[PDB]
């Protein structure tokens, strides 16, 4: 943390945060969500971290070099330590990325190393070679070398993600799946796990082995798993919580805006809200059915009349304000709603539905989502005659259901892991481990794979625009809105600028002002 000369630090340095729901796990190779990542960044540190404005900065690596953006060399700081006082070395990385890549780990983010194009990743994912063949190696105890099969100029931006954080071999091998309990867990980020009471709370305390421990200010942090947005704002307003989760209730939002405007933080967020369709299940394997759903949803109504929190109406997967994006708005988005509706009733009738398509719409337990689900079910009923049945599951189960394919249409949100369009686009590759839409298009795949062979960034951005158009002509998903990051932060929380579009908060960077 960097307390501005002049301010007064509270006597007690503690912070309570709402995390939106119970984490899937705390093992870095088993998580995929925003809540899990929030906790993960306070416990595990990889080569690079983001600074307070979102820029990639030195983490365990102190310096790194590249040869043609193809061979990356990371020089780890000599004092990096695990909470057990043992040293973090490059072997910890080698082992770690080997475990992520390995099919027996079954990480939902196994594909992250195909996103970075580490040599031999495909064959390893496919079982043709063993994980030990991955293009990574410790040159010495402090130099970690990565070999990519293609130059990836943005490779260092991917490395702030939790999946590429190191995990401690000794604990993993002893304790297996139980290595993450308070008893056995071993960490290397600014914090270490104090307690973990499921459906109750996660409490972390400063880690004395941490290399930047001298700058760390907050001593204890509690992460709450509250999935009700009304309760989060209420317990905040009662003084029990310092920073809510960043999902605001439709209900009390404009209210709060009038009573406590400077506690209402609203910033650009690189996330898209959409209805994910299971592209493999009849009748959603028909493009006419997918397109009719896409067209008949009225975004003006959802974004400007039922949510009204500043979100922008969406026509693409990748948010147009992503660095490097240059998207074309499709025709359909320029029509009026009535014209989209006419066109949607004709594609359905052509696919054999009249007076009706019936299907389930799944959401994760939440006051916000339930509200938009009912609103969308009524809009699709009214505009298209489709009957929807609503289903709700808890966070963990919801994620498992989408990976497994046992849903029709699900409410979804994807946030960038690094600010570059492949952070979105790579999740639609046929073999991606994050492809919960189950979309498979050889034309899409080839557009993305060509992006690593162009010579220039301009060429690169034109293939990103054509990939978004290929996804839109397939109507793989139903784009709803590009998010704003809205949460409530108490006046006495310092360090949180809110200017990072990825929202990569580190508790080590915050500090409680005297109050």
């Amino acid at each position: 943390a960097d307390v501005p000369a002049g301010v007064q630090l509270a006597d007690k340095q503690t912070l309570v945060r709402n995390n939106g729901s119970e984490v899937q796990s705390l093992d870095p190779h088993k998580i995929e969500g925003v809540p899990e990542s929030n906790v993960s960044r306070d416990l595990f540190e990889g080569l690079l971290i983001s600074d307070v404005e979102g820029h990639p900065s030195p983490g365990v690596a102190e310096k790194w070099e590249n040869k043609d953006f193809k061979v990356w060399t990371f020089h780890l700081r000599e004092n990096a330590k695990w909470s057990d006082g043992t040293p973090v070395t490059a072997h910890d990385f080698v082992y770690s990325w080997q475990r992520l890549a390995d099919p027996n780990t079954a990480s939902p983010y196994a594909s992250y190393l195909q996103y970075g194009h580490i040599a031999n990743i495909d064959d390893i994912i496919a079982g043709k070679k063993p994980a030990t063949d991955l293009g990574v190696k410790a040159l010495d105890d402090h130099t970690f070398e990565v070999t990519l099969s293609e130059p990836v100029p943005y490779f260092y931006k991917l490395l702030v993600h939790p999946s590429v954080s190191p995990v401690p071999k000794s604990a993993v091998e002893k304790f297996g799946d139980k290595w993450t309990q308070p008893a056995n867990i071993v960490t290397n980020g600014a914090y270490k796990l104090k307690n973990w009471v499921v459906n109750e709370r996660i409490v972390l305390e400063r880690n004395p082995q941490y290399w930047d421990n001298a700058k760390t200010v907050i001593n204890q942090v509690t992460y709450l798993p509250i999935s009700s947005e009304v309760t989060d704002v209420n317990r905040y307003r009662s003084g029990e919580i310092d920073m809510t989760y960043n999902n605001m209730p439709i209900e009390l939002f404009q209210k709060l805006k009038k009573e406590i405007p400077n506690e209402v933080r609203v910033d650009p967020y690189l996330c898209t809200y959409y209805y994910e369709i299971n592209n493999q299940k009849a009748p959603f394997n028909d493009v006419r059915v997918r397109t009719a759903l896409k067209l008949a949803l009225d975004r003006d109504i959802i974004v400007n009349k039922v949510k009204n929190q500043g979100d922008l109406p969406a026509y693409s997967y990748t948010p147009p304000y992503t660095d490097g994006a240059k998207l074309v708005e499709p025709e359909w988005f320029k029509w009026s709603q009535q014209k989209r509706n006419e066109e949607a009733k004709k594609l359905l009738a052509e696919a054999g539905f009249t007076a009706p398509l019936t299907f389930d719409l799944l959401y994760n337990t939440s006051d916000l989502h339930k509200k938009l689900a009912i609103a969308v079910a009524s809009i699709w009923k009214k505009n298209l005659g489709v009957n929807v049945n609503l289903e709700n599951q808890e966070w963990k189960t919801f994620l498992d259901t989408r990976h497994q394919g046992t849903f029709d249409v699900a409410r979804a949100g994807w946030c960038a892991d690094y600010n570059e369009p492949t952070s979105f686009l790579n999740t639609m590759l046929s073999d991606s481990s994050n492809n919960t839409a189950h979309y498979k298009s050889p034309a899409f795949d080839k557009l993305i794979a060509d992006t690593l062979k162009v010579a220039d960034d301009t060429q690169r951005s034109e293939l990103y625009a054509k990939a978004e158009q290929q996804l839109d002509k397939d109507s793989a998903i139903v784009p709803v809105y590009y998010y704003v990051n809205a949460r409530l932060v108490k006046p006495w929380v310092g360090g949180y600028t809110g200017k990072d579009p990825l929202d990569n908060i580190y508790v080590k960077n915050l500090y409680i002002i005297k109050h």
